[PDB]
């Protein structure tokens, strides 16, 4: 009938996980559309979406290579002696690895299209053109080269989300997380503007990886770092980036920004100061990608910043076209978008529909302190539930007391219903919280109760047995108001 | 009525516990017996028990003292540059930090002595009289000077467990956890005799924390170490121990150990062969402690290697005597411990009477790439399950294209009865692997199944994400039989 089943504009996260599983486990035939094979500085994204290139992947090498500043330091305390004195990593050869591990997935993607047969890379800019038909582009413009004419039966956007940058003068002297990955050299004076998950994440990499006498600031628009967080978690993490090094700068943001003659970045304030960085990167956020794929030639909604609307299937205005991941700005993730996928490839190709749980996802930030949430904060289940119990716990691993940084303080808040005792949110930050979170997010699908914790026989010398160790609520929410006890 | 309503012997993680919750959340008069106040040599174990004294705490400090071996090293490929030949760590400043933290504990538990009303140390070496009367003596010679005689209504035995000798020439050359706390240099030459938790454990300690050209050997009775653990989780470690520098050898065991004139043993094999090791550590197992606490005077049941006889509320022979912990030889682990005695306190003082869960406990093993294990292992579950599914999944973090350590395999294999899909075990090998099992441990008292654990969203860049990842079991169990399908 038609020339393929499926035409997945991005191969994504989300993109990939369909295009494999319509291809192999229905045996269909599948196009995927993306910029580029490997990942680079022109066009950053590329085959393996935003996640495997310039996204969670190289994040974590990089925060990993970071981390071993606190490691090498914290060695003296048990006897491991060198030379200490003003040592700097190099951040050249952590590129170099980081470069190379990238385009090692990039590499078995490519042999993964030419040995899974229904499956095809087709390399260019996707748009649409009608219900059934995708055209390929050599760029985002629209008036540009056709390379290709796909004739489908359906159409999947994947194309994932894109950088906000802050409508100022000196907008594009700034850097943003993509540009971030090919920096020749690490900044010496460095800002991070704004207080989100990259925001604290690169943060802690560049304040890592700092050369002589280097500084890293962190300027956020309000008064404490991540919305949204637990304020009890956020409040200990702005402590703790302070105390291994990042200046924490709360109500700031720029307004005007011009380079000078060496380079580096003059920077002006909303308080009128003037300071010069080397890099200034803006974690304003990420807005979804799909600016240039003609959505109003298919006649595809377009709403909210260019998201694209969906019901609970990912099924857009249109019956045989769906979109998935980032482009439809419900919960941006990795994981989140591969169930998107796999759960528009049951629905269509499959028979047997499911819709995607957006609710209770454990998600984590890589601050070199990293966080662990799921579930609800306190405002908010104390928002909407009769009567809420809040448990806590901070305590200071062990070892710290050798390692000597006793700044490093384990942190675990149970947020429970009252009336049944139901874990709402639990909320983490310290080393393994992201570990820790993963198999909670189990328990609280399973719906668990705060019984069920204390009730477990704990595995010693570890933080997460101190979940299991929380009887006591430290107070309560009645009916909205915080109270510190319950008659 | 009469002097105290608890004595119990042993001021360890359940006879605290124990003695804790009966005179704070109870007010009753608790008396605590134990040997000295603060860690040392003569008489290892002290206030805290063995755990805090010779076990968990200081084990877990030089564990993770020892790990910065690999995370130096590994830092190289991340554009981290120093010194690397010739740099091995001071075993000197570890124990000086290790011993300032375990005496501040010590100290800690002193105060709390002396704060908390109701609970009175004293101490010396107690041993029963009667059903009523402990008797505190200054030697576990049972005719040295009685120091007191405590008049109870309960009694409480948690005096633990001791470390076990193989009986050769040359036995008392050798060391055991206990010494190897206390070791005034690191050894060069190396041998840790035994397969189990601690030969594992400590095989890692001593290795990274070797001299120059220093090497650690672990001889194994058997042919695969740990046995009751995983074996394909075995067989991975013993891979991993060996990459790491630790040379294992299976099917051997020592039988005679002479001195030489300069220190070092002279040690000989169960082939017959010959090799010389500064220091030779036995990890042969442990015993109750209970061989000096004269229970026939009382009337206590002591049965296999002399452990305290109890039911499911930990009570003895006799009605108002009671044993939790190690003594007890049920599940020797801390928090279980601390459970039995927690439970001890709710049936007689607290009213509510209640019993330890000894299946489906999660525990870990300390090696350096560590084990997390709960519930049944293949062997186990195919025994006595009518069909069982067996999934595996082994991957190598990321970050270890770039750190150097490509050995470093991070494992999981889930093992789950095939009717109604219910998870029986859990076994893990890697790092992160006894934080993980924590709350695995939460789900299997829960009663999870295999479909809960891939249908919970992952948290991507994390190894405990690949729980979530396994669908497709690698093979069953039919009947007994290893079914291809
Ligand atoms: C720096 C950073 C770190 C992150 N870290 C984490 C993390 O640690 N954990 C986590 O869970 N999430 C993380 N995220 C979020 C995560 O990367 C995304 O949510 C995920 O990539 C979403 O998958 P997706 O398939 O919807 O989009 P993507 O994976 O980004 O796929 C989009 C693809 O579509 C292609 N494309 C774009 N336009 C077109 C078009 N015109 N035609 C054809 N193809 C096109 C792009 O080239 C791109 O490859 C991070 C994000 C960033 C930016
Ligand atoms: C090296 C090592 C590492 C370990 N690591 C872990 C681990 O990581 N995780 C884990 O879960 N378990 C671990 N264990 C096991 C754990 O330490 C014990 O199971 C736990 O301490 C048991 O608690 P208990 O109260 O029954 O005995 P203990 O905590 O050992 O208490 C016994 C106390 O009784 C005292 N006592 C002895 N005889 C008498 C007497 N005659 N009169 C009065 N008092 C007496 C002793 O001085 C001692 O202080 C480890 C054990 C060892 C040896
Ligand atoms: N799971 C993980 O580990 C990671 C996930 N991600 C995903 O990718 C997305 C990355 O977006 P990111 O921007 O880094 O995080 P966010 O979009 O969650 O947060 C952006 C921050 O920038 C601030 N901000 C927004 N607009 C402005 C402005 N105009 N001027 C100054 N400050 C502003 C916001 O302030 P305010 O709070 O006041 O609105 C907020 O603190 C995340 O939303 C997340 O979904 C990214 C990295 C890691
Ligand atoms: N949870 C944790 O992290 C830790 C817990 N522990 C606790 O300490 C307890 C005791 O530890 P451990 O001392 O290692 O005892 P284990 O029972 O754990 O292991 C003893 C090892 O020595 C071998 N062995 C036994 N008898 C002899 C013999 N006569 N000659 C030679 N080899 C022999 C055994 O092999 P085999 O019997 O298979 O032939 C076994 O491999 C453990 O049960 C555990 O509860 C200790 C350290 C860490
Ligand atoms: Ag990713
Ligand atoms: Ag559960
Ligand atoms: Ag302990
Ligand atoms: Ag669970």
């Amino acid at each position: 009938s038609r020339a393929y089943d499926l035409v997945v504009l991005g191969a994504g996260s989300g993109g990939l996980e369909a295009g494999w599983n319509a291809a192999v486990t229905h045996k269909k035939k599948v196009a995927v559309v993306d910029v580029q094979a490997t990942h680079g500085p022109p066009l950053f994204a590329a085959l393996g979406g935003t996640c495997v290139n310039v996204g969670c992947v190289p994040k974590k090498l990089m925060v990993t290579g970071a981390q071993y500043m606190d490691l090498i330091r914290e060695s003296g305390g048990f006897g491991w002696e060198m030379d200490r004195e003003s040592l700097c990593p190099n951040w050249k050869t952590l590129i170099a690895a980081k470069n190379k591990v990238v385009n090692s997935i990039n590499e078995s993607y490519k042999s993964m299209f030419a040995d899974t047969e229904g499956l095809s890379f087709h390399m260019g800019f996707g748009a649409l053109q009608d219900a059934h038909t995708v055209v390929v582009r050599k760029s985002e413009d629209p008036h540009s080269d056709v390379l290709e004419t796909l004739d489908t039966e359906y159409i999947l956007i994947a194309t994932g989300s894109w950088p906000t940058r802050l409508g100022v003068p000196g907008d594009e002297f700034c850097i943003t997380s993509n540009e971030a990955f090919y920096l020749e050299d690490a900044p010496k004076r460095m800002l991070c503007v704004g207080g989100g998950y990259i925001a604290v994440e690169f943060a802690g990499i560049f304040n890592g990886y700092k050369p002589c006498g280097g500084y890293v600031d962190l300027c956020y628009r309000g008064d404490l770092i991540l919305r949204g967080f637990d304020t009890e978690v956020r409040k200990s993490l702005t402590k703790q980036l302070g105390a291994n090094g990042i200046r924490v700068r709360t109500n700031l943001n720029p307004t005007k920004i011009t380079k000078n003659e060496d380079g580096s970045n003059h920077v002006h304030f909303n308080d009128g100061t003037e300071e010069d960085y080397d890099q200034v990167m803006l974690a304003i956020g990420r807005v979804p990608r799909s600016q240039a794929l003609q959505l109003d030639k298919a006649g595809v909604r377009t709403g909210k910043n260019g998201a694209v609307q969906v019901d609970a299937y990912s099924k857009t205005s249109v019956d045989n076209i769906y979109a998935i991941g980032d482009v439809t700005n419900r919960v941006m993730l990795t994981p989140v978008a591969i169930n998107e996928g796999a759960a528009f490839v049951e629905t269509v190709f499959g028979g047997k529909p499911r819709a995607t749980d957006h609710t209770k996802v454990a998600c984590a930030v890589f601050s070199i302190p990293p966080i662990g949430t799921c579930g609800m904060t306190e405002e908010e289940a104390a928002k909407n539930y009769e009567t809420v119990a809040v448990y806590a716990s901070s305590f200071t691993p062990l070892m710290h007391n050798i390692s000597g940084s006793k700044h490093k303080e384990f942190m675990i808040r149970i947020i429970t219903n009252e009336s049944n005792g139901e874990v709402l949110g639990v909320h983490m930050l310290g080393d393994s919280a992201p570990e820790i979170i993963q198999s909670v997010g189990i328990c609280m699908k399973m719906g668990a109760k705060i019984s069920d914790f204390h009730s477990t026989i704990g595995v010693h010398p570890t933080s997460a047995e101190e979940l299991c160790s929380m009887r006591t609520p430290a107070y309560f929410y009645e009916s909205g108001k915080r109270v510190e006890k319950l008659s």
